[PDB]
């Protein structure tokens, strides 16, 4: 039986952010959301969030997740940041106070952190009967962590912090991950023991170690050695390191399951995203939220993605993209945008120049270039002209516009919403339709060319083009 | 006297792909491209490739290498995967039974191997006067290597596999590169010795050096301290962080010939990439295929061209192109698409949102803005308006344009081909060319303005443009 | 008291590059003005920049710098480049016959030494009594460095440069900066017995090393463990390398002050750039000359901004943008061009496929597709249609366009310059404006739209088209 603390109510003052340490994020999820992801599936009995000033802010974050979880979470309040082992405290209030499971406690900022290492934590805990298990890496960098103090016999004494400790003792790169396991009793024991007189004026909970030590209750360190699982983040410098850590471990992920990622290093997949195999994902692209990508597609470079299917053998290239479907085979980009509501159809094709919002567009369709599709319907296997806009907008309202199956549509035209163009239709370029086509008809409304011979002798004298028509003239 | 054998016939199901394994690319070539450019080089008496499941999808791939490489090159082919010794045996299946040159055997998945690695290793094996001669190199992580088991006076005794070794073995860091050199009569003994009685319950090639050992045949290993040249590929992770060392190799070799390239993490340069002093790439740059740029050029942010020559002063930023040519001093970007047939003259532009297909475009013209330019030529210090479409399609067929030099062609052109616009000619903003325009004239189509006095004040009455117009008629 | 000397006259052959090696560029300035940024700082005496051929291209860099730094700064010349050692009798001929104060000697290639190490130097320098203090640094790659030779109980005994050294000397990874404090009379009585017979035939500095321990002169080495401060460049691949190591170090400044920099490793930062707190940057962003951010701003992916001012609260976004300001709560990009005196105000927008050139913007004031807007100023919460162009330039001629406020013009407006729209005017869809339009009229010039019935049927006979016309027709 076990209860699981995560402390996430310091002030966070490192980050410089007006947004809470805890809300940070890195791979699609918070900081926050990964560490109760990770706990989640550990499925401990009882799950406690301590939260500080703000709470407010986060507490009814942490209620979507333990919806989304399928799960109860309580929040504990710790009023005033009076440092880690205060914040134990708060969480244990709300325990029974005959509780009798072991107590699990993490930080909201270490968020690789994951079931497996946690539940070997719990079952090293008890195979050693400890009363106090602590996880510790070894790190080139031990900076700002506390430093993991031992004795000749390699037995666990104490935890130093950073601050406390002397210029020898920050050359320990044995660090504490900051991830326990408790006997309860002798948790609540330790706690009321701890006093406030170090280097930051604050009651550590690392100061536990050391207390129980002094108890002769046995301290148990277990190391880590996949260091980046329990690395944490107090400000942005190691948070965009985890963050391209988690982010090499994400793009391996995929290429191990057969998806080609040309340069790992420049392309970034959030934690939710699919994608099939023998996919192709080109530099510089970035895919996001839940992006779902088919087999056999070709995406990037420079594409971004948030929220977008992708059907299978799909091209999607130099685009930037959300909350928008594309269908099998369909070729979108270079330099396309695409707008919530987008979906394109199979075999469809929105090229160079293109920008699409809150359009359905068949399959078969081509929208090739320099173009835009606002809130319109357009049917299977029609051409729209190069250069054309779909007018949803009269100044003050916004409308609907159909355009029906094996239409082609001239270059230059505008469709000033809400028209009808049937099944079949042509419009001339150059026109703007402001009336329903009938199927089969071609809409027209450019006048007729004229030429007006020897305008630029008349009017251009002695420019370049004048000289140039003159030497055409006599050759 | 030489033969050098391509171990080319394994499923490599590792790679999750149903492109053959040896077929995945790196820097513009495939992996057995790669590996048989460099083996050509090194100019062996016979190249026998063997091949296995597919070889129908591999073996023209070798038969058009050996025609651009200027020798044959022989496929042997392995009905199934028995292991890297069967390989072997099937692969010496090609050579006369009395072949008495020495036999070079690497695989296809070691792609870095050059000639002089290769040539080092003939002349070692012939100095030591080796049974066989193995390179092999010493790795950080040699993960799913064989690993080299050497006697207590250093003596190469065995090679053992990831999937046999014990723990203890598996942190030895010295591994086989699988590149060997053998006296043929030793080889084909040992290889009548292999049993598949391993943990992959394969025939190992790996095996001969024990079973030569045991005849107190010569054994030697040549280490190879440049890691790379023998790194292997068996899987997605490993061919990307192969391709990430090539590439900077190449970009390296560019900057010391005298090109700036500001961020070699994020340009990726082709083995066949020709690139002038003086150039100067910025980040985020992939120059593919048979690209060649000039020198005091200035290329990227963001540009893909792949097979796009691009003279000496040109400018192409924001690019994305293919199969095209950029004259000297032209400037290109930043949103423009280029694609195949496209060559653009001196000095001439090529603005933003602007798309070019299958045209060429004469010295000193320019195109500067969100226009597509579609199977038209146009000549020489010439101007074409923004936002205007060389109309090529009629909905169901495709035609020809010519302008002619020294033209203006006014914004929202449509030139409906086919036409002929003569020299220094001019279009009015708005119009649509239907009919060839004589040298000097000036075509128009559009309307005249009409101006709504009060308009708004009746059809948007009390909208912020409504009493605008009030509040500018008291001031 | 001090006098500096920079060495900067040597050819820079190793560049490859037709511009003198100091003024090759990292982060927004050249190798000279870093180094004489660092220098200033420190506020010696005395300047020396030597400088040899070319000393014209360079002498004028350096004499506007002086301005900049408020400060003289004397020019040495070095006719021939005849070595390190030449270099400095050259500078010290600036310095008065009797100038008794130390001399600190650096070279224009050690672009990120700085202020500090240099004061320490001065200071160590100072304390020892040294007759010369040497500063050194230890590297995993020696390569190109003058290596540092010390007696067993460790005492520097001389410098031996990578062209000179042994196999075995070569081995040191203990390496000389180039960067020195020395006693005058030691300087000069060393410098005059220099000579050139060593592998490069030059009289190099680093033999005064050797000549004054041989005078039983005090000798010191001063090691610097951040190597980085002391790293030369003598080619491309160095320049890179050091460029992308400030740059790692530019853009954690800006993460602990507090703006998120999603991936540094693709966010290229100049030093003179500043940004406000919670602005998010994201991938493959350079920010570049006296770019300005404000707070809680979003910029990039895929943006590049040089001498660009962004007010708090805006979005850049794929943007290209150069000499221009974005006012607060703007909204810039995906896919946006900005051109120098680019103005947009607060709560603007300037959407994609949009270029501007040299236009005032005024706030609320959108421009969200297709269009081109150059040499216009438009008024406040105005409406720009998509595809519309601000026609300047009339094939020989440029002119000024003034749009009102609360103004809607329709889509595929052209607005032929000089023209005036009036507060709170429209024009309709496809309209040509030539001549000014009202305060709250409405200019319209399209022709009306009249429908062809069944010309497909007609003209397209038997197409897709025709066969669904039909098809329509029937059910
Ligand atoms: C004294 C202590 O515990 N030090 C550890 C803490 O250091 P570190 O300095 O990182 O401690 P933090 O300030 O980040 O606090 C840890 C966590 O406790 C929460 N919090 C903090 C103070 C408070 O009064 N209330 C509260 O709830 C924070 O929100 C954070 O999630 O984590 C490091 C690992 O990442 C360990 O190496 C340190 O030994
Ligand atoms: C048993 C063996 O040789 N192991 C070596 C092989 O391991 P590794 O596990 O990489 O072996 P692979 O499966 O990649 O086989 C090597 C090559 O032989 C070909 N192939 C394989 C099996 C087959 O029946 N037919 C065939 O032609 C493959 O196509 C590949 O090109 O290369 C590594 C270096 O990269 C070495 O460290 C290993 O010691
Ligand atoms: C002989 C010498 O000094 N070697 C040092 C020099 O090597 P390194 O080979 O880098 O020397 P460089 O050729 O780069 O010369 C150093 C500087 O002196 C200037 N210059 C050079 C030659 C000349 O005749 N006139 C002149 O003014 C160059 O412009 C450059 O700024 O710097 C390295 C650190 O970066 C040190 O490890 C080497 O020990
Ligand atoms: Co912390
Ligand atoms: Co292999
Ligand atoms: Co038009
Ligand atoms: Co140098
Ligand atoms: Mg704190
Ligand atoms: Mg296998
Ligand atoms: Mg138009
Ligand atoms: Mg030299």
């Amino acid at each position: 039986d076990t209860a699981v603390l995560v402390l996430a109510a310091g002030p966070g003052t490192r980050m410089r952010s007006d947004t809470p340490k805890v809300l940070h994020t890195l791979a699609g999820r918070s900081m926050l959301s990964h560490v109760l992801h990770a706990i989640a599936k550990l499925a401990p009995q009882r799950l406690i969030v301590v939260l500080g000033h703000d709470h407010q802010r986060i507490a009814p974050l942490v209620g979507e997740l333990a919806d989304t979880l399928g799960r109860t979470i309580d929040v504990a309040l710790q009023d005033r940041p009076l440092g880690t082992g205060h914040a134990v405290l708060c969480g244990l209030s709300a325990l029974p106070d005959d509780y009798a499971g072991n107590v699990v406690v993490t930080s909201g900022d270490t968020p690789l952190l994951d079931a497996d290492t946690l539940a070997d934590l719990i079952a090293t805990h008890r195979a050693v009967s400890a009363a106090v298990t602590v996880l510790t890496t070894t790190l080139d960098d031990p900076f700002g962590y506390g430093r993991i103090l031992r004795t000749q016999d390699h037995e666990v004494m104490a935890i130093v912090e950073q601050t406390d400790a002397t210029p020898s003792q920050r050359e320990i790169r044995e660090v504490n991950a900051g991830v326990y396991a408790f006997d309860i009793a002798a948790l609540r024991s330790a706690l009321s023991r701890l006093s406030s007189n170090n280097a930051q004026q604050e009651l550590y909970l690392t100061d536990v170690i050391a207390i129980l030590r002094s108890d002769g209750q046995t301290v148990h360190a277990s190391h880590v050695d996949d260091s980046a699982l329990v690395a944490g983040v107090n400000n942005r410098v190691q948070l965009a390191e985890l963050a391209s850590e988690l982010n090499r471990r994400v793009v391996a992920a995929h290429q191990l399951a057969g998806v080609t990622v040309v340069d790992p290093a420049t392309t970034w997949i959030d934690v939710d995203v699919t994608i099939g195999r023998d996919t192709v994902i080109h530099p510089g692209t970035q895919l996001l939220g839940r992006t779902q990508i088919g087999g056999r597609c070709v995406v990037g470079p420079d594409t971004t993605l948030t929220d977008v299917a992708v059907g299978d053998g799909a091209s999607v290239v130099r685009t930037h993209g959300s909350s928008s479907s594309i269908g099998d085979g369909a070729a979108v980009g270079p330099f396309t945008y695409l707008r919530p509501g987008t979906a394109l159809g199979a075999d469809g094709k929105l090229g160079a120049f293109v920008e699409v919002k809150n359009s359905t567009i068949g399959t078969g369709t081509k929208v090739p270039h320099l173009t835009y599709v606002g809130d319109a319907d357009i049917g299977e296997y029609s051409n729209i002209g190069a250069s054309s806009v779909f007018v949803n907008y009269d100044g003050t309202s916004k409308r609907r516009t159909t355009v029906g199956s094996h239409v082609r549509t001239g270059s230059d035209t505008m469709f000033v919403a809400p028209v009808t163009i049937g099944d079949g239709a042509y419009t001339g370029a150059g026109t703007v339709v402001r009336e329903d086509v009938p199927p089969g008809a071609l809409a027209v409304s450019a006048g007729p060319q004229r030429n007006i011979e020897n305008w630029v002798q008349r009017k251009r004298p002695g420019s370049p083009a004048a000289q140039a028509s003159k030497r055409a003239s006599e050759m």
